[PDB]
DNA sequence: GAGCGGTGGTTGGT
DNA sequence: ACCCACCACCGCTCA
């Protein structure tokens, strides 16, 4: 749930992660900070086949993509209140990313971190994050349109635009929507009441009123008999019809379920404060660590496996190295050859950069046993956001720019 | 989780 | 008695 929510709030803006990451880097002068709920992986990585551990392999490639986007991720795990959690946490550490355990539900924690300013957006499986206080919420990190290929885009929902759009649904309203019609995930919901009726009750204002009331029987019995009377007669015309068959359980509205949404179990103030000092971390990618991980987990063994790690990892490391920080510069970028504004990044300016993968990664395939091909000591080419390049290798970008103006 | 067509119930009107 | 539009719910499909 909430089932049919997108008919009411819109299915969302659809947008390149690159574009979000780079717009934010341009506006706020630092990389986008993203809370990712580790639940999004369950039905997404199971399609992967072949080789060893194809599910954690896809996680690996998504992490390399995050490096390329220059995004500081914090992956949030559910708390007590077939990819191992331990293996995921290890791979997260190796990549210099952050792992965080929610005390309860991860989506609630993700929204909380956003509210408290630890992250700028949440990436989650659905828009429940909005009932929990999220303002910018992303879902469905995946490829675009008829292209069954690389995952470049996400679906963005803005709690502010939704509240001021046709649905009227803000945090308060949705809350009512699922007390009244969330009879599968929650107790004492109204049988026969679905999204339409619940929604037009939210609009009438019943969700605002309910959220501003002590959890004070005298006033919660009042609200109920306004709502109940209004459903029966539609005197104010808040509905499209009368609803006399709609029978309301004695125990509705369950105030303990209201508690679960308005005051969800999240980290303590002390924990929020530790995250302010420690996130994002000052961590670099553990290269030797990842070499050992990929040997053990994917059987990327011996020289072929060393060369495979290098090819896959190097564009990522380049971007990451750029965002850290008469002047060398070349130790990252050998040259630039072209510029484009591609539909896949929603016209984010990119420069065609050259680099030496093995040099950049710092692994020598020769120290490992031998068993049109890819040579990691030849120059490789990658498109990299012009903005990132300007921060990281400014005089190379300048030199290319004059080259162009001639 | 989210989209889809069928279906069975409700409502308000023929 | 019955139609009709709307709706919530169900199982089924991609995950
Ligand atoms: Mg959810």
């Amino acid at each position: 749930g909430i089932k049919g929510i997108y008919k009411e709030i819109g299915s969302g803006e659809r947008i390149s992660l690159c574009k979000l990451a780079i717009d934010h880097l341009e506006q706020h002068n630092r990389p986008l900070r993203l809370a990712i709920d580790m639940a999004i992986w369950q039905f997404q990585i199971q399609a992967a086949r072949g080789g060893s551990n194809p599910a954690i392999r896809t996680l690996f490639y998504r992490f390399v993509r995050l490096l390329s986007l220059g995004i500081h991720p914090i992956f949030v795990f559910d708390g007590p209140n077939g990819v191992s959690t331990a293996m995921a946490k290890r791979l997260i550490r190796l990549f210099g990313f952050t792992a965080h355990d929610a005390p309860g539900e991860a989506e609630a924690e993700c929204a909380y971190l956003e509210q408290q300013g630890i992250v700028d957006a949440v990436l989650s499986e659905d828009v429940d994050t909005i009932m929990f206080g999220s303002r910018v919420t992303l879902r469905d990190w995946s490829s675009e349109g008829s292209k069954g290929g690389p995952p470049t885009h996400v679906t963005l929902h803005d709690a502010k635009k939704i509240a001021e759009g046709p649905s009227g649904l803000d945090r308060e309203g949705m809350v009512l929507v699922a007390l009244m019609s969330g009879g599968d995930y929650l107790p004492d919901g109204i049988p026969g009441c679905g999204i339409k009726v619940a929604c037009q009750a939210a609009k009438a204002g019943f969700g605002k009123e309910l959220c501003r009331i002590k959890r004070d029987k005298e006033a919660i019995t009042e609200w109920k008999q306004r709502l109940l009377h209004e459903l029966r007669t539609n005197e104010s015309g808040f509905f499209r019809t009368k609803h006399k068959a709609l029978e309301i359980p004695e125990n509705f509205p369950n105030m303990e379920v209201l508690r679960y949404y308005t005051h969800p179990v999240v980290s303590s103030p002390a924990t929020i404060e530790r995250l302010r000092q420690e996130f994002p971390p000052s961590s670099t990618v553990d290269i030797a660590g990842l070499r050992e991980f990929t040997r053990e987990t994917f059987d990327w063994t011996f020289r072929p496996g060393a060369i495979k790690l290098i090819k896959v990892l190097a564009p990522g490391l380049l971007v990451q190295r750029c965002l850290d920080r008469k002047k060398e510069e070349s130790t990252l970028v050998k040259g630039i050859s072209m510029r484009r504004e591609h539909f896949s990044t929603d016209a984010t300016p990119e420069l065609r950069v050259s680099f030496i993968p093995a040099e950049l990664v710092g692994l020598d395939p020769g120290q490992e046993p031998e068993v049109k091909p890819f040579d990691p000591w030849q120059p490789d080419l990658a498109w990299v956001p012009e903005t990132i390049l300007k921060l990281g290798v400014p005089v190379t970008v300048e030199d290319w720019e004059e080259g162009q103006r001639s």
